[PDB]
């Protein structure tokens, strides 16, 4: 069933202004924060996974892999000390999602990021699913213990160059950011079970959709729900190939003759959000919000 | 409405379903575990699997040897393994001949195989019965997309057993057999058969696979929600809690053991013995045994 009058940004904008479009879910990744100075993972040359050579890893992902971590925790904590102190401000894209909230359209933002820029831009707890966790809290990795530690305790250890250990059981303690091999937060599953039943539009921004189960989210919406991708490159579309991340047919179809609801706007997330905001008549409103908020942070 | 087709979640329940009028079309989903009893190692069995046995090639990770990007940078390890695996002949197993019985009883809609050993064909399945999902070593191709010149089996055998890394005659790019590496497209037949077959499948028989690679792993989720799915395998496969980096799409797995289980059965053991057990329940045990004896004797005839 086809709800967009045309498969373009303009078509998505007209749909957003129709009575049909009440509930919008944003699905976001590291691409929405590169313009703020935080590298992504998988972009050639600049991405984090192309810049870990000094840690002497078997493959880049090992630095956030739970089995490797337990055996060799030192690289992760060395990287954490290098990355933690960074100070960053939300992007136009983050403020666009804030505007969706204030306009009453945002059902939920599911984020793969741990930078907290969604919260800094003014989205609240109930608007967010921090799918790949948070550094705000930390836990002992032992399943029979799971002692919780606050951010202050973790910083005390990290910047003291002591490998954080649990005071009860001496097991490693790590921030609640989700590693390969680890469970996702309970909130991911409880929100996912209900949010996708009546969603009217998916807005996918700044992600390569290369990790499960987050990549499955696009297939959870009803088949009639349009999906707009704002990203530098097409993501989620391919023929069947061995080792593909998406389930069979769970991807996007922007370009086949059977394409009916997916739109790819290729370019920078910030510029896509500006372009869409203009089509919605919100451009002036977004720009002021950005300027005031960036000014407020500088103070 | 959820149609509960199995009267109990057991091999016995599955056999009763198979004998009913409701079970007309079976799809078999198979992997390397159906050929280990013939002498061919699997991939992911601890210690014995191929991926725990590649140390001498000093690969970055085991899957690199069957990965197209790595291959293009370092093709020698693949061909050095291909020398170690191209020789030797194998006979089909009881499990292969069980699939042959399904064919000859008009029950086999399709066998989707991740194997390149061709044992399904040697067991008497014909081309139309089969989706060789991960390719064939019978044909080869230049890796350059603009070229893609095809080369026959003899050409590839000539090059590999000359210990020369095969290059394309039209463009000098690497040539490899049409077995599917990580990063490579599956044959178009895979998708075309899947879209049709999975609309009309009455039972999935999943044997000898860990379901750890996509898109093959997705096939279980393409069956109608009521279609029972029987796993015959050493270990449970396709049933796990979600985690970051999981292979299956969310909700796309087997459910043998939860409070909501209604159609998935795991029979844990060797595929040959599981097929014998099932055949005995169906009244086919002697027929199967006779078939295996006959066909093996015939192969030994030359
Ligand atoms: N300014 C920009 N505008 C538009 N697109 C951009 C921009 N910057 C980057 N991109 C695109 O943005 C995308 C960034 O893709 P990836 O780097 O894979 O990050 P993820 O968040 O999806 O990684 C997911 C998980 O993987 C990790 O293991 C962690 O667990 C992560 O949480 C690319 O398509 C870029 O082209
Ligand atoms: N005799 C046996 N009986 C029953 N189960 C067995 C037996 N032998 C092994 N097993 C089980 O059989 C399963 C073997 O699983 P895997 O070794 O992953 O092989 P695949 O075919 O799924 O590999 C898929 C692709 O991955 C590669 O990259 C290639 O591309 C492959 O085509 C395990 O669960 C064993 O416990
Ligand atoms: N610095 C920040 O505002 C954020 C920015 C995103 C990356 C990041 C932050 N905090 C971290 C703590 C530990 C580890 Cl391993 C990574 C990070
Ligand atoms: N901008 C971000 O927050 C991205 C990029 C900074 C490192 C990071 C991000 N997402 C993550 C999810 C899990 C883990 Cl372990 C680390 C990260
Ligand atoms: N030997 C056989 O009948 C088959 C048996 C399965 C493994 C195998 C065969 N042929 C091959 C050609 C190349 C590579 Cl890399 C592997 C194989
Ligand atoms: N029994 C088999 O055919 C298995 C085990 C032998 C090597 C092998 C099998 N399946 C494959 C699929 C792709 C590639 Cl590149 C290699 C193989
Ligand atoms: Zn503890
Ligand atoms: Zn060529």
């Amino acid at each position: 069933e086809r709800l967009l009058d045309e498969l373009t940004l303009e078509g998505v904008a007209r749909y957003m202004q129709s009575e049909r479009c009440r509930r919008v879910i944003c699905l976001v990744g590291a691409g929405i924060s590169t313009s703020a100075g935080i590298p992504d993972f998988r972009s050639p040359s600049t991405g984090l996974y192309d810049n870990l050579e000094k840690y002497h890893l078997p493959y880049p992902e090992a630095i956030f892999e739970i089995s490797y971590f337990k055996k060799h925790p030192e690289p992760f904590f060395a990287l954490a000390k290098e990355l933690y102190p960074g100070q960053f401000k939300p992007t136009i894209c983050h403020y666009f999602m804030r505007l969706l909230k204030d306009k009453g359209l945002l059902l939920r933002c599911y984020t793969q990021n741990i930078d907290t820029l969604e919260r800094i831009a003014g989205l609240e707890q109930e608007d967010l699913v921090e799918a790949h966790g948070t550094f705000y809290t930390s836990h002992c990795v032992s399943a029979s213990c799971r002692h919780e530690y606050p951010l202050s305790w973790m910083k005390e250890k990290i910047f003291s160059e002591v490998t954080p250990k649990c005071e009860d059981c001496q097991s490693l303690v790590k921030p609640d950011i989700v590693f390969f091999g680890e469970s996702l937060p309970a909130r991911f599953f409880s929100c996912m079970q209900s949010d996708f039943l009546k969603v009217d539009l998916l807005l996918v921004m700044g992600t390569s959709l290369q990790v499960q189960p987050f990549a499955s989210l696009i297939s959870k919406a009803p088949l009639s729900t349009p999906r707009l991708l704002i990203n530098k490159e097409k993501a989620g579309q391919s023929d069947p190939f061995l080792g593909m991340i998406m389930g069979l047919g769970g991807g996007m179809d922007f370009d086949s003759k059977k394409a009916y609801r997916d739109v790819a706007w290729l370019g920078e997330c910030d510029q896509g959000c500006l372009a869409l905001a203009e089509l919605l008549g919100w451009k002036k409103e977004l720009e002021d919000l950005v300027r005031r908020e960036h000014a407020s942070i500088d103070a």
